[PDB]
Parts: C-alpha cells; sequence; structure tokens
C-alpha cells in the first residue's frame, strides 16, 4: 500500500531524543556494516516505545546498555523497541549495500567513490534512527576501508583519530561538536585530487578550505575555491556571520540527484556546480557555481546553526538561503540582471506550479513524499516572501531581525513562525496579516485602475486583489501585499508622493480586497511604474497603453522597471499573434513596437547588462503563463516569428551592436559578461537574417570563439535557426567533447530543444549515444527532461508521441531513481492547462503510470493529484 499523507497540524515533540551518536562504518561497495551507538533520553510517557525509522536495512543486532534486547519488532519502515529505561545506550548493527543503491539516497556509489545524500530522509537508509530534524545529536564517525581504493575517508567536523589495520585497511575518526539533525550527516570515501587554501575570518580564525575533485580535475577547481572565499567574506560583511569550524570541505561528485548539499563542514556538490575552465564552462556556469557555492555556505547559519523543527518548515531555511544567495549574487554582480532572471523564474515557472495540481503554500500542510516538496514554491516563492519582509522592514530592521532570530534559536530546530516573530519583534512592524503568505497557495492577481483629477491635482489608484482557488485550498483571503510605485512627469522626473502635506511611502500596503490610495500635489498626469522591483509575487492587471510602456523603457529610474515595461509591451503582441496563429494568420506587429527595441539597441547610456535582457525574448514557459489554455505549438512558432520579424526590422542595428561588443580578451568579470550577453543576444536575431549571411556569421563565431560562452551561443543559434552549418558544428562539438559529460549536457539540451521536425526521433536515438546514460541524473535531465519541460511544442506533438516517450522513460526511472522520475513527470501533471484532445492523451499516459508495478510514492503523489 502507498504511504499515507502526513499533516503539519499533527506535529508532536519526539518521545525520545538522541543526544550523541557514535557511528562506525566498515565500508564496502557490495556490503557496508554500520555500528551505531546512540545515547538516548526519554521525554514522553514512560510506556512509550522508541520508534526508529529504517529503510532497506539488514538488522544484525540490537543492544540496550550492552544487553541483547528481546522487546523489539521490525515493521514497515521501522524498528519499534519497547520497555526501555529513561536513559540508555542503544547499539544497532546493520548492513547496507551501496552498489545496489540506484536511487542515490543514503550511502551510494558515485563512480568509484562512496558518498551520501541524507536530506530529507536518507539517513534511515544507513541505520535505524530518529530521522526527523528536531532530533539534534553530536556525531562521532569512524570510517574503516581499503586504503588503496579509499585513501580519503571524510565525515563532518575534525579528524580526532586515525589508524592502520591488517590486510591493507585503514581508518579515520571524525568529530563534529555541533549537535545536528541526521539530514546533515555526510560520509565520503574515495581517491581525489585536493585543492587546499585558507580563509581568515574577520576575527582571525584561520579556516582550512579543501575542495575534493576527481583525479585530473585540479585545474577546474580554482573558481569554486574563489567563490567559497567570496561567500565567506560576503556573509561577514552583509550579515555579520563567520564560519564556526576549522575545516570547510567540498566534494564534487558526478552522480547526485540534487545540485548540492550543505552537510556541516562537508558539503557534497554535483560536479556541475564546482568544475569550470573557460573552454568548457560558460559565463552562466561560472555565475551558477558562485550562487550554489554561496547558497550552501549560507546554509551554515540558515539551516545548520538554526535548523527546521519539521519538514513542513523547509522554507524556513530554503526561502531564506535562496534570498541570501540572490543578495550575494546581486551585490557582487549585476543586481538588475539577477532580479530580472529571478522574476523570469517566478513568472514563467513558479506561477505555473502554483496553479497546478501540485500547488502548495511555501509552508505545506500535507505531504506524502517530502522529496517532492523541494520546489520552485518553497525555494523561489519562499525567497520572494523573505524579500517582502525585507521590503517592509528595510535593511537595518531586517538585520536586527536576523540577529534576534539567531539569538533566540541558535542551536535549535525552529519554525517559519519563529522567524516571522523574530522579524516582527526586532522591527516593531506588525507581520500578523503578513503570515498568511505562509499558509495560502496560489498567485494573487492585483488589479489597478487610476484616475487623474486636474481640478484637485490628485492622482488616485484603486487597487484590488484576489487569489483564485487552487486544487489544494478552497478558501482564499486577502494578503498583505507590499506594492511599490513610482510616478513620472512628462519629462521623466519622479513626482514626490505625498498626501495632506505629508510624504507617503512608495511601498503601498495593499491589505484589503479593494482600496484606494490618493496622492496630491501631482502637478502633471503621471505615468506610473507599478509593482516596482517585483515587490510582491503577484500578477498585475493594469491597462497600459503602448506609449506609457515605451516611455518607461526610456525613462524609468530602476533598470528592472525598464525591462518589466518591455515585457508588458511584448505580452500584448504575443497574445495577439498566438490568436492569429490559431487562425492561420501571420505575425502582425506595429512599427512603434519594433522601434522601441531599436531605441534600446542605439541607446549608449543603457547598461549593456540591461539591454541584453530587454533583447532576450520571454521563454516559451514565460509565454505560456500569459494564456488560460496553453497552445504550445502556437507559442513556439510565434516566438520564432517574432524573432524573425525583429531580426529583419533591426538587421543593421543588430549587426552594429554585435560588432561593437566584440572582446578579444575573455574574462569572467561582470562588465565583460554584460557586453558578451548583449553581443550574443544580438546574435540570436542575426541567426535569422538572410540564410548565407547568418550561416557565415554563426559558423565564424563558433570556430573563432576563445571561450565556451561564445561557442555555445553560436551552436545554439545554428540549431535554433536550422542553419546549413548546424549538423557540421554539432558533430564537431561531439567529436571534441564526448568524454566530458558536463559539456555534453549542453549539447543534449540543444538536441532536445531543437525546432527540427524530427527532434523526437533524434532524442530517442541519443538514448544510445556514447555520452548518455540512464545511470546519471545530469544526462537524464539534459536529454529527457529538457525535451519534456523545455520543448513543450514537441512534447505536446498532437500525435501524442511525446507523452508515450516520457511514459517509457518514467517506467524505467520509477524503479531506478524515483526522485529523478518525479522531476521528469511534472510536464504531464499540467494537463488541465491544455486542450481537450491533449488532456485525454495525457490522462491516458498518467493512468498507465498509475498502474505500474511497484509505483514509487514519489510518482503516486503527483499522479493522484493530476488525475483528480
Ligand atoms: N538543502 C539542499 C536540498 C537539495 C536541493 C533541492 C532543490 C534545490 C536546491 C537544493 C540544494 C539545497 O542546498 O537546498
Ligand atoms: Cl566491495
Ligand atoms: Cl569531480
Ligand atoms: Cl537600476
Ligand atoms: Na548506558
Ligand atoms: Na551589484
Ligand atoms: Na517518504
Ligand atoms: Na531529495
Ligand atoms: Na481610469
Ligand atoms: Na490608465
Ligand atoms: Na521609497
Ligand atoms: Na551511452
Ligand atoms: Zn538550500
Amino acid at each position: 500500500q502507498q504511504p499515507q499523507a502526513k499533516y503539519r497540524h499533527d506535529y508532536r515533540a519526539p518521545d525520545y531524543q538522541i543526544t550523541d551518536i557514535d557511528l562506525t562504518f566498515d565500508l564496502d561497495a557490495q556490503k557496508t556494516v554500520v555500528t551505531a551507538v546512540s545515547q538516548a533520553v526519554r521525554h514522553g510517557a514512560s510506556d512509550a516505545p522508541l520508534r526508529l525509522n529504517g529503510e532497506d536495512l539488514k538488522l544484525v543486532s540490537v543492544h540496550i546498555n550492552d544487553e541483547p534486547w528481546t522487546a523489539w519488532k521490525e515493521e514497515e519502515g521501522a524498528l519499534v523497541i519497547s520497555n526501555l529505561p529513561e536513559r540508555f545506550t542503544l547499539k544497532i548493527i546493520n548492513e547496507i549495500s551501496p552498489a545496489a543503491n540506484t536511487a542515490l539516497e543514503g550511502l551510494y556509489q558515485s563512480g568509484d567513490a562512496l558518498c551520501t545524500q541524507c536530506e530529507a530522509e536518507g539517513f534511515r537508509h544507513i541505520t535505524y534512527y530518529l530521522d526527523r530534524p528536531d532530533v539534534l545529536a553530536r556525531f562521532t564517525t569512524k570510517i574503516i576501508a581499503d586504503k588503496i581504493k579509499y585513501p580519503f575517508l571524510l565525515s563532518n567536523g575534525n579528524r580526532v583519530a586515525q589508524g592502520e589495520l591488517e590486510n591493507g585497511r585503514h581508518w579515520v575518526q571524525w568529530q563534529d561538536p555541533f549537535p545536528k539533525p541526521c539530514y546533515l550527516f555526510a560520509l565520503v570515501a574515495g581517491d581525489f585530487d585536493v585543492l587546499r587554501d585558507t580563509f581568515t575570518t574577520r576575527s582571525g580564525r584561520e579556516v582550512a578550505l579543501e575542495l575534493y575533485v576527481d583525479r585530473g580535475n585540479l585545474d577546474r577547481a580554482p573558481w569554486a575555491m574563489t567563490s567559497l572565499k567570496n561567500s565567506m567574506k560576503w556573509d561577514e560583511e552583509r550579515f555579520g556571520l563567520e564560519y564556526d569550524l576549522d575545516i570547510y570541505m567540498i566534494v564534487a561528485v558526478d552522480f547526485f540527484n540534487m545540485g548540492a548539499m550543505e552537510n556541516k563542514g562537508l558539503n557534497i556538490f554535483n560536479s556541475k556546480y564546482v568544475l569550470a575552465r573557460t573552454d568548457t564552462a560558460t559565463d552562466k556556469d561560472y555565475l551558477d557555481i558562485e550562487r550554489v557555492i554561496g547558497h550552501e555556505y549560507f546554509h551554515n547559519w540558515t539551516g545548520n546553526r538554526v535548523t527546521c523543527r519539521d519538514w513542513f518548515q523547509l522554507s524556513l531555511k530554503e526561502g531564506l538561503t535562496v534570498f541570501r544567495d540572490q543578495e550575494f549574487s546581486s551585490d557582487l554582480g549585476s543586481r538588475a540582471v539577477n532580479r530580472i532572471n529571478n522574476v523570469r523564474t517566478m513568472r514563467g515557472l513558479q506561477f505555473a506550479e502554483d496553479a497546478s495540481p501540485m500547488a502548495h503554500p511555501i509552508r505545506p500542510d500535507m505531504v506524502i513524499e517530502m522529496n517532492n516538496f523541494y520546489t520552485l514554491t518553497v525555494y523561489e516563492k519562499g525567497a520572494e516572501v523573505i524579500r517582502m519582509i525585507h521590503t517592509l522592514l528595510g535593511e537595518e530592521n531586517f538585520q536586527k531581525g536576523m540577529q534576534l532570530y539567531f539569538e533566540r534559536h541558535d542551536g535549535s530546530a525552529a519554525t517559519c513562525d519563529d522567524f516571522v516573530q523574530a522579524m516582527e519583534d526586532a522591527s516593531n512592524v506588525d507581520l500578523s496579516h503578513f503570515r498568511r503568505w505562509y499558509s495560502q497557495s496560489g498567485t494573487p492577481i492585483v488589479t489597478v485602475k487610476d484616475d487623474y483629477n486636474p481640478e484637485t491635482e490628485q492622482y488616485t489608484l484603486t487597487i484590488s486583489q484576489r487569489t483564485p482557488a487552487t486544487p489544494d485550498q478552497a478558501e482564499k483571503q486577502p494578503l498583505h501585499i507590499p506594492f511599490a510605485i513610482e510616478l513620472y512627469d512628462n519629462e521623466g522626473k519622479v513626482i514626490p508622493l505625498q498626501k495632506g502635506g505629508h510624504p507617503v511611502n512608495s511601498v503601498l500596503n495593499v491589505t484589503q480586497a479593494e482600496q484606494t490610495f490618493v496622492f496630491d500635489n501631482v502637478y502633471f498626469q503621471p505615468v506610473p511604474a507599478l509593482l516596482c522591483e517585483f515587490s510582491a509575487p503577484v500578477k498585475l492587471e493594469y491597462k497600459w497603453s503602448d506609449q506609457q510602456l515605451t516611455f518607461l523603457m526610456r525613462h524609468a529610474r530602476n533598470d528592472f522597471s525598464r525591462w518589466d515595461a518591455a515585457q508588458s509591451l511584448l505580452a500584448t503582441y504575443i497574445k495577439l499573434n498566438v490568436a492569429r496563429h490559431q487562425q492561420g494568420q501571420p505575425l502582425s506587429l506595429p512599427v512603434h513596437v519594433a522601434d522601441a527595441f531599436r531605441a534600446v539597441l542605439l541607446d549608449e547610456k543603457i547598461d549593456p547588462a540591461l539591454a541584453a535582457e530587454i533583447l532576450t525574448l520571454p521563454s516559451v514557459n514565460e509565454m505560456a503563463e500569459l494564456f488560460d489554455i496553453i497552445d504550445p505549438i502556437a507559442i513556439a512558432e510565434v516566438r520564432e516569428a517574432l524573432t524573425r520579424t525583429l531580426a529583419t526590422e533591426l538587421a543593421d542595428e543588430l549587426l552594429a551592436i554585435y560588432n561593437a561588443n566584440y572582446q578579444s580578451e575573455y574574462r569572467v568579470e561582470h562588465e565583460d559578461i554584460a557586453k558578451r550577453t548583449l553581443r550574443n543576444a544580438c546574435l540570436r536575431f542575426l541567426a535569422f537574417g538572410e540564410t548565407h549571411l547568418a550561416d557565415v556569421l554563426v559558423s565564424k563565431q563558433f570556430h573563432e570563439a576563445n571561450n565556451m560562452t561564445d561557442a555555445l551561443a553560436a551552436l545554439s543559434a545554428a540549431v535554433a535557426a536550422q542553419l546549413p552549418c548546424r549538423d557540421a558544428l554539432m558533430q564537431e562539438y561531439d567529436d571534441k567533447w564526448h568524454q566530458n559529460g558536463l559539456v555534453m549536457d549542453k549539447w543534449f539540451i540543444l538536441q532536445a530543444t531543437s525546432p527540427a521536425a524530427n527532434v523526437l526521433e533524434t532524442v530517442r536515438g541519443l538514448l544510445q549515444h556514447r555520452s548518455f546514460t540512464m545511470s546519471n541524473p545530469n544526462r537524464i535531465r539534459s536529454l529527457i527532461g529538457a525535451f519534456a519541460g523545455s520543448n513543450p511544442a514537441a512534447f505536446h506533438a498532437e500525435d501524442g508521441s511525446g507523452y508515450l516517450f516520457l511514459v517509457e522513460m518514467l517506467t524505467d526511472l520509477n524503479s531506478r531513481n524515483p526522485q529523478v522520475a518525479s522531476r521528469l513527470i511534472e510536464p504531464l501533471i499540467r494537463l488541465k492547462r491544455y486542450d481537450a484532445k491533449r488532456q485525454e492523451k495525457m490522462r491516458a499516459a498518467l493512468e498507465q503510470l498509475k498502474g505500474l508495478e511497484n509505483l514509487s510514492g514519489d510518482l503516486y503523489e503527483k499522479i493522484t493529484k493530476a488525475l483528480a
């Protein structure tokens, strides 16, 4: 039988705590023997049994105070031990098999290395334990292994003992002084190259930094090391937080379901978020390494020193740590580009989740499989909620709140409500209504109407809000929405906001279903900028004229507003042209719209970083969110037609800006990255110029590129525009790079997202490619996941072939690696957003999956919601 849902309202403090655990691993890939000696204390009723979680363990023995115990039973997922004293020593010996662990949860093999992933509930795959994050224990870990195969034996904390044994084995013992929940346990065993460096904290603590990579990869490690030092310095400067241990280890592994993991003092990272060299990694890879290194470092305080009482509180650490990583990237780099791209993710991907059958509040109320809740909502919307607190409080108050949060909760497992209370108490800002953001799912819609009264020189905004019902929640209530505005006069000058002789804050508190805001001394009919810096995670309904939007593109003070105005301008014409496509009619675009983009190209005063984003059209997933019923073929074809029309109308300006932004030196420096992003944004359109001009330009860039950013931009353009050189360039890239999986992932993505008519045949054939394997999550995501999630036009082919392909892949992955399967099923659970014929085929696919033998809980949860 499938597992039953668990509910946030059922939280109960544990009947037993474990204060200290001494682990011994006698390591082997086929068989590992685990000995766990735990010091336990009863907190609950004297007759309560100890209920330990365990999965796929071979129990060898149970002792209580060294007495072999008879009062125990194994049940599904558990070991239940009765008749215990109030305080006692529990000793469990059990066996596990890392080589059999294809799910990559618990202790498993990554190539020749052994490594762990314990979040959320993986430690119970290692031993029988209280695998819940409000149980905080001091760990000591002894690792015994063959010395030749496993010369490095790592766990959390500091090395406290080591020895050698007969028959070529050796051992190391680690001690981590900070009590932790078991999801933060890590173990690594293998042979590695190690990059070693040092960071000295502002108070003088010297921290040894160690980055473990596969042999031969040292020259790909310096950027990650530099980013770790940058993260440590920034957390000191911005948050006043120092690292708290003596060593900081990071291990890069090739086989990893997640991007990275914040295990205390021993982070484990997917190699994608560590390894970089300029010929193999793009600017985006460099900035993603920076943000993920930062994210995991920032968890040391927001997640580790203060952890989560229960898994429904996941956003307590994830929303806050994502906010921290965004602030880090934004401070060091381009704040406008960071904000823009985070808003693209919110509007184009998280909004889709929040109206889907999987919709949940950032603090869920009901979960079947927790590892399904590591979501865009919990992370990205979670961060938007933190950012709204920051908007309401300001930086100084926000940092006072952080300080009070740590003062109260350091060394504990806390709740979202605890965090909000700390912010409220430190700042004196009332967040009682604001708390509804934690409990209500769905995207609010904010509708704005305006009126300018020339007789009284008053401007009035009438603002309404509503959240449509979602499948998880029938009751919706108004939220406390921080709604930032700016008003512009006819010369683009800001109009001071005031009423009754007093200044009015530009962040309006939209707290009611409907309310009005009156501003006086408004000497001219304003052009408003609304929802500035995306001040709340909402859909905005305001009846813009095209002229208001092009005005904002020329005059708005914040770069984000200029980009956002361009998005609103495009939205009207994307919608127009999708409707036209459905009636067989070609693209129609007023001249004045093309001219707004011409002006961006020719404006010497605009930051190239901003111009590049304005000249990057919304993705097909961003476009889908504009529509009640998604027509993925119309969207894809309109996106191409819009690209072609702009390429034709702007051909001379695009080429001039492309050439003007040429850089002979390659540097991973923000100003250079911006110029390159602008040059390559122009290239996307130039690829749709006259076929031969485009073919020459694109092939030249590919062959002359001195860095992977420019080479991949050219290759992507050859695929997108189906240029003559495409097949030759794609083969050259394969021949050069086939032994490098991270580099080939880029090529698999291009294959999977190709506009070619035969894309599915190509994708299917690539299941046999020398660089592809179903054993590697990165390869799976880059080929299969990109097809289903990033090529909706082909995934939603009207013959249903895309659904049948995904069913085949999920039939394999349901058994092999359910976490990856559950990420890959997401496109099918969006069926109610599609036309009836597509829904019928998608339902049939889901019903096939529902009937699988040994259906994983991961997929069961999503399938059940989708078929309801
Ligand atoms: N705590 C981990 C959990 C794994 C995971 C899943 C989804 C996005 C990011 C991450 C990285 C993380 O650091 O947040
Ligand atoms: Cl073995
Ligand atoms: Cl590696
Ligand atoms: Cl700005
Ligand atoms: Na004892
Ligand atoms: Na910055
Ligand atoms: Na589970
Ligand atoms: Na997981
Ligand atoms: Na009006
Ligand atoms: Na208006
Ligand atoms: Na302001
Ligand atoms: Na292969
Ligand atoms: Zn995280």
